[PDB]
């Protein structure tokens, strides 16, 4: 919900004296925002799906073909109706057989025949639509105040803290105004438009493995099928009957249950986990408006930190330019700013190295608080430094 830590993280610094910055989020990545005077925040976009859907079509594989019927027609004497025409209970059809004395026919030559088997459905292969209204966005906002190694990662802490926030965006209200606290309010204006694939494929789902198929390729195939109704229609498929039978048994097998007509088709249409009412997209974009004159800083009417500060551990690369690092203070007194920049050479007086955890400071007045810092050192040889004079600590690092 933060970017730390993350490998798809992108740092911005919108404009020159800008209260709003245009911005770009994607599935599995994160970006982080600075300005002037201002927090530094992290807008994520966490997931892409597809809510309240609704079925389309339904294709079966097939059981029920189990009860038979077969009203005979003497030659000459026309057709037969099987009272099993009355109700879909089954599926009629007519042919005709050879027949005569032998089989106790008064004359001879071809009678009709009309059997019927049943019909009822198994397993249906449902499929679904996704309208564009469907599209829901849910982005989390992070506020790089203050923070340990710890709760750095922890969404419960963060949002205690009132420095993280997870909302959605819809086409419908596709802005939103976080409020956090003292740190006054973030407001992005995302803006769902994204290059992606338009809702022209339909949702095929298949006993687990949910796949996203063409329109067509989807309706226009050989199946049983029904829409949002317990009848079902185009049952054809219970084929293989007409032996060309006698008026006593018309076998009625039931045809072959072969997924392979499904899977063949497998790798055309791409696959998608869906639970019962979610499909969770996994292509797609974002561009939105970071607005934040809004956003504002905290703690800015205390003194600074005086009393010392010791490392806990030798910083590390964030692998984008920063280093990441915490610190502890050994100072008793309670919410003061922490003394910490980036230095060229010990004893500058002209700081060189932005601190992405911008105006930072010991949260808590209990002594030995833990303080983490992301920051980004010049290139070369330079040192991280905090307190002055003889309180001052310090370590060296060296960017590539
Ligand atoms: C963040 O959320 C929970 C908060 O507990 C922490 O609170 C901070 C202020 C500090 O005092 C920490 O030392 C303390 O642990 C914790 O998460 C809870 O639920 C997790 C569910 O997987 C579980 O792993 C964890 O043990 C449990 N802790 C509690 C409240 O007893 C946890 O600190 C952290 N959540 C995680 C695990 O990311």
């Amino acid at each position: 919900f933060n970017c730390l830590g993350m490998s798809n993280r992108d740092f911005l610094e919108g404009v020159s004296g800008a209260t709003w910055v245009d911005l770009v989020l994607e599935g599995d990545s994160c970006v982080t925002i600075m300005s002037k005077d201002k927090p530094t925040i992290d807008v994520k976009m966490m997931n892409m799906e597809a809510a309240n859907l609704a079925e389309v079509r339904s294709y079966c594989y097939l059981a029920t073909v189990s009860d038979l019927s077969t009203k005979a027609a003497c030659p000459t004497m026309g057709e037969a109706h099987n009272d099993k025409r009355a109700d879909p209970a089954f599926v009629c059809r007519q042919g005709v057989v050879d027949r005569g004395w032998g089989n106790g026919c008064g004359l001879f030559g071809k009678g009709s025949i009309d059997t019927c088997a049943k019909f009822a459905c198994s397993t249906k292969a449902i499929g679904r639509t996704i309208l564009k209204e469907n599209i829901k966005y849910e982005v989390a906002i992070f506020v790089h105040g203050p923070t340990t190694v710890e709760s750095h990662g922890n969404y419960s802490t963060q949002v205690g803290a009132t420095q993280a926030g997870r909302f959605s965006i819809t086409p419908a209200a596709p802005s939103y105004t976080l409020k956090l606290g003292e740190y006054g309010e973030v407001t992005v204006d995302c803006e769902p438009r994204s290059g992606i694939d338009t809702n022209a494929y339909y949702v095929m789902t298949v006993g687990t493995k949910t796949f996203l198929v063409h329109r067509e390729w989807f309706m226009d195939l050989n199946l049983p099928w029904s829409s949002a109704g317990s009848t079902v229609w185009r049952n054809r498929e219970t084929l293989m009957e007409f032996e060309e039978p006698h008026a006593t048994k018309q076998s009625v097998i039931a045809l072959g249950s072969q997924e392979g007509a499904l899977h063949q088709a497998l790798a055309g249409a791409i696959p998608v986990e869906f639970s019962s009412n979610t499909v969770k997209l996994t292509s797609g974009h974002l561009k939105c408006r970071v607005k934040m004159e809004k956003l504002q800083l905290k703690g800015t009417t205390y003194g600074v930190c005086s009393k010392a500060f010791k490392f806990l551990g030798t910083p590390a690369d964030t692998g984008h330019g920063t280093v990441v690092l915490e610190l502890q203070y050994t100072g008793t007194d309670g919410p003061c700013k922490v003394p910490i920049s980036s230095v060229a050479s010990l004893n500058d007086l002209t700081p060189v190295g932005r601190l992405v955890t911008v105006n930072p400071f010991v949260s808590v007045a209990t002594a030995n608080a833990k303080v983490l810092i992301e920051l980004e050192p010049p290139f070369g040889d330079s040192y991280i430094v905090v307190g002055r004079g003889e309180q001052q600590i310090n370590h060296h690092w060296h960017k590539s």
